[PDB]
């Protein structure tokens, strides 16, 4: 089997992408944030505290003839950005782009943190990291991909995120028309539960490529590119007037600037992020200070190849017995 679904930016900055997901019978379609940096499929629901729902579409398990309470199971997650959610668990039928999994754990939120409530466009998350990170207790649950894997034509999914435009998540096949050149594959460590890999270096604009190992994770659920402070300083030094602002929370730059590209290495291959992808617009409405899309990871503990990086590539998440990642230009 295969599946193919379009993923759409939630706003004009590409802050996140939403993909429609059918849950239950009859289907309830919710728009979920596919997140290769986490491993829970959780949704706003009829159980979510009413004051914490503000415009999201909810899953109502009592209206699904295939829903079953997973008795005793609870979940609670905290994300790298400080947001969180928790609740109980149902199993139900879940379909993405025509690919159906029966008995998928659907984690129903009883509580969500304010950042989720305040984002009316995201009805939940669909985690695509390794199932070892799933938070369901006392019986850890598998991700949608883990459950689908055996049925898929090939045990892979691909992320093809758009710049200011829709893109595609495919399951079970690699669309050879969706990229240019060849796909370069690179080793993955699953020791932390992430799609963790080592980039071979970087370049700023037309500058020389610096060969250096940068361990990080491929994370579709993170907006920006978070890299070591040395790398980030080298990038922003090429933008007149750019500076790190402690009050804003990262590097800002004059909105009148033209940003240089940023290249990262995948083996001997190179992925070029155009400068425009690194512009996240005014820090507040009407400001002439703009927020940068490349930021320091120094306070995170891990480097994160988020959407800024991934949207410059066609990315293969190869879930074979020994997982690997593939990157192609497009």
């Amino acid at each position: 089997s295969t599946g193919s679904a379009t993923t759409t930016p939630i706003d004009s900055l590409d802050d996140a992408y939403i993909t429609p997901v059918q849950i239950g019978t009859p289907a309830q379609t919710l728009n979920l944030d596919f997140d290769t940096g986490s491993s829970d499929l959780w949704v706003f629901s009829s159980e979510t505290t009413a004051s914490e729902v503000d415009g999201q579409t909810i899953y109502t398990p009592s209206k699904s003839t295939t829903a079953k309470l997973l008795s005793g199971a609870t979940w609670s997650i905290s994300y790298g950005d400080g947001s969180s959610s928790s609740g109980d668990v149902y199993t139900d039928t879940v379909s993405v782009g025509g690919l159906t999994v029966t008995g998928q754990a659907v984690e129903s939120a009883k509580k969500v943190s304010s950042s989720f409530t305040e984002d009316s466009t995201i009805d939940g998350l669909l985690g695509l990291a390794f199932s070892t990170l799933n938070t369901v207790s006392p019986t850890q649950q598998k991700t949608f991909f883990d459950n689908a894997k055996a049925s898929l034509d090939s045990p892979v999914f691909t992320a093809d995120l758009g710049y200011h435009a829709p893109g595609t998540y495919n399951f079970g096949f690699i669309d050879t028309t969706a990229y240019t050149g060849s796909i370069t594959y690179t080793a993955v460590s699953t020791k932390q539960g992430f799609w963790e890999w080592t980039s071979t270096g970087y370049a700023v604009g037309s500058g020389t490529f610096k060969s250096t190992s940068i361990d990080g994770i491929a994370d579709t659920g993170t907006t920006l590119l978070y890299l070591p402070a040395t790398v980030v300083s080298a990038y922003w030094a090429q933008v007149s007037g750019a500076k790190s602002s402690s009050s804003v929370g990262g590097y800002v730059f004059p909105c009148s600037a033209t940003l240089p590209s940023f290249t990262f290495g995948v083996g001997s291959a190179r992925i070029v992020i155009p400068g425009d992808y690194i512009d996240f617009g005014p820090i507040s409405t009407g400001s002439s200070s703009c927020f940068g899309g490349i930021q320091s990871s120094a306070g995170i503990g891990i480097n994160i190849f988020g959407d800024v990086a991934l949207k410059a590539a066609f990315v293969v998440f190869n879930g074979a017995t020994t997982p690997t990642l593939g990157f192609a230009s497009k």
